[PDB]
């Protein structure tokens, strides 16, 4: 019945991004794509705390599926044998049956092939929601990521002038709810299942012990900052499937922000940090000005500094002194300075 | 002096909306409304468990108002001698005295009459609010609901398009803080006066117990979903008064969505989750375009799966397997598949 | 290198603002500022609560600093060799090396000069930014401020009108996180390094302890209430540096508001509450109608009401009759009343 090109697409692991076109010429296709779920302890801190965590195609936050407006996304969900627990997908960029929610319940051994037209234009979540409270279990465990669909001629400023990203990269943000023990220590467990009610208990406080980036404190720190030059324009995608965040570029800006992510809206101009509502994605151009180290963060501190939420980005290229510049280094406060008339003092 | 015709209105229950007119060539009229307090224990959730609530009219949220713009809003607010605590009445939508809270205290045994203007569009909450902490504790113990204010030309889209909803439903979301004993269970009071010095201290935390739509867990699924069906456009008026929410509409969008909820400013189209931030009501239009169930709920899924922020649609109609199929029923994973070669294994 | 006028600002302690021109034909010049930091032991509550605060200039917030596009900011910031810590300063408003922090991190008894050019318009943070959990201890201890880019033609409404205040004010939102001992009661310290340990316990469950403007609960009310007059246009800055914020003008309304703070988007008209996302500033402009009381809060009511976040308005003027008026005073509920007919009962 549906008569159009197959295009088989790999996805590659957050937070790079499967090669796509901008703009494009061609037609409808039928977007291939699969799915693995893998249940698995992983490593989420800087002191090695482990967490039983859920995943589509092993990583926190899914991959990033791209596509334009007027594809169809035909996805092939898989949950081997060796996981224990059911699992679906909900795309909030599809319509009916809970996203798809409805239609892609699989046990353990099984597979499901769901396909919903991408008539929408954006950055979406999708997520796992089996039913019941395992929902936000599953979700915050780990099974979220994001789907973006591109208008067919790429990104415009919402007054007619297109715009071009350079290079991409894909922030999955998750809040995560890991028990503790009477002496205040991480508790560990050797199964999902086993964990669940004593995380239980941890989410229905709503405060996370946990906010990290690419599935784990420093995951976009040290060797793996996200790199860029000075004169690229960064397309930046946020997501968050269960809770807000404030994303902000430290030293930099949004320059174009679609702050509840669908581009059928114009951007807002020239923000210095933006609101990612819990269960969206969003996403920010920025066309880098200086070289050096930045810092990508929510913009609650104790949140980034103290729980996880810190990314680097590390930017090659020449400082332009017009912009900043250090115009006296650190010095001792001159003798003759007379500050104790201020009027604060 | 005020020489204008004067129409009574009869308020109904949420989540349903008083009949009135979208676009009116009526003039301006004082519209003639009654809220008469109600302290009563409420069941708030699917265990049975009560809690000493404040209502106008009996029910959390209060009812939906809906006037038009130039109209003025009459008033009568009633606190009967069979409650204990003074009453008032804060209009987000109005001009002065502390949106009339300041003109509107009244005893038990006593009526107030307040009018004012509505000269500003949009849907606004009202809330009790007596003085000082009890302020929040009348509020969260459920005194508020929405008026909304409508354009004489009825709503549009922000280009010079008139939009019309086939139906309209109010959901106003309350956060309550239930204490808890010593062993963890919910704690019963004869009184609100008694309930009040430890339900303060859960409210001192900022962390709810229960986040429910039309004054529940469960309210609005089971036998009570909220009906519609396939190519009705659909006005979802959402509320909060005191605390953030972020409403997802599970297999749809919203439409058009007014996020501040304020018609003299363009409605965003096509999003996955909006933000009702707290002290505000906002509203989305969806035209349905799939039969079957949606879920309603804030996208913090463990307020909704696990603290009760859930509602429900049953959609009437016929599957469109153009915008959504499932190509192939759960089936067990092909013995030829080759999963294990997949990049992140 | 730069050949541009001097013009040094003596700044002042907020709620107020230092004099500035709104529109300017004066060409870009080289603004001068000094910032002192002083760390000292506050009081923060109406209960005489004290605090190890850290701020700049010896106020919760810093002060506002105005300046217009393309002019150029000198900072000289500096700290006494009585502080005991290191400092930096973090301008959202700049671009390159942590927005400054970089190029400011100074030892008790130095200062430093950093020059940034105020190339974006808008409201914007700047904050003390040392490294790793220091950044939020610090700003979360007081050190946190905004500056004021206005377009050199002034505020415009988006749409080719120009606004212009008769009267600002700078509205700092503070959360603070102040230990308990095991009776439930605030603990004071004799240092900032004494109270650390304990402070960033109560920071990791980010749940503040008191949200405060200008530094205190009850800092903008009673004799320190804001003053304005009917007919005037009222811009109120508010910031918040590490924590979301939802702001209304209880009686009044935004007539413009730049929710994320930034002039080259229009402003949204007619707002009954905003949003300011944590890691920002917004602004609102209103123009009274009426006199008396206003309360300004942030929305969260239990915040506002029992945390210490409420200000003051104190309005003269007369009153208007055709917005709001009290129809009949409150009476004893007629004996004829019917209310048991009514639907709720
Ligand atoms: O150690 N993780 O369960
Ligand atoms: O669920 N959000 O903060
Ligand atoms: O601006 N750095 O938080
Ligand atoms: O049982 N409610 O107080
Ligand atoms: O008060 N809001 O999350
Ligand atoms: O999209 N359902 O959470
Ligand atoms: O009393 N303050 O540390
Ligand atoms: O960090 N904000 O609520
Ligand atoms: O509208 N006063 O919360
Ligand atoms: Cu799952
Ligand atoms: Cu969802
Ligand atoms: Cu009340
Ligand atoms: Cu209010
Ligand atoms: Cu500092
Ligand atoms: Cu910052």
């Amino acid at each position: 019945d549906l008569k159009l090109p197959r295009q088989r697409v790999d996805l590659v692991a957050p937070p790079f991004v499967h090669v796509h076109e901008q703009a494009t010429k061609q037609g409808p296709k039928i977007m291939e794509f699969k799915l693995v779920v893998q249940e698995k302890k992983m490593v989420i801190d800087e002191k090695g705390t482990t967490f039983q965590a859920m995943t589509f195609n092993g990583s926190m936050p899914g991959p990033l599926m791209v596509v334009h407006e007027g594809d169809y996304v035909e996805v092939t969900l898989v949950n081997p044998a060796t996981n224990t627990m059911p699992h679906n997908i909900d795309f909030h960029s599809a319509t009916g049956a809970l996203g798809g929610g409805a239609l892609t319940l699989i046990n353990p051994g099984e597979q499901v092939v769901l396909r919903w037209k991408a008539t929408r234009t954006g950055v979406f979540v999708y997520h796992c929601a089996p039913g019941g409270p395992m929902i936000p279990w599953h979700v915050v465990s780990g099974m979220n990521g994001a789907v973006m669909v591109l208008p067919r001629d790429g990104l415009n400023d919402g007054h007619g002038h297109s715009l071009r990203y350079d290079r991409i990269y894909y922030i999955g943000e998750q809040d995560l709810y890991v028990p503790r023990d009477e002496k205040g220590n991480f508790k560990s467990y050797d199964s999902p299942g086993e964990a669940y009610s004593d995380t239980e208990e941890v989410m229905r406080k709503l405060t996370p012990t946990h906010v990290v980036f690419n599935g784990k404190a420093g995951a976009l720190t040290g060797k793996n900052a996200l790199n860029a030059n000075v004169g690229e324009n960064v397309l930046i995608v946020h997501s968050q499937a269960n809770r807000d965040s404030r994303p902000h570029l430290i030293g930099g800006h949004g320059d174009y922000v679609w702050e509840t992510g669908k581009f059928s809206n114009a951007p807002e101009t020239g923000l210095e940090t933006w609101f990612i509502r819990g269960g969206s994605a969003g996403a920010a151009l920025y066309k880098f000005l200086q070289p050096g180290i930045y810092a990508y963060v929510t913009h609650n501190l104790i949140e980034a500094a103290n729980l996880g939420a810190t990314a680097h980005f590390k930017v090659e290229g020449k400082w332009n002194d017009d912009l900043m510049t250090q115009v006296k280094a650190p010095a001792d406060i001159p003798t003759g300075s007379t500050n104790e008339n201020l009027y604060f003092q």
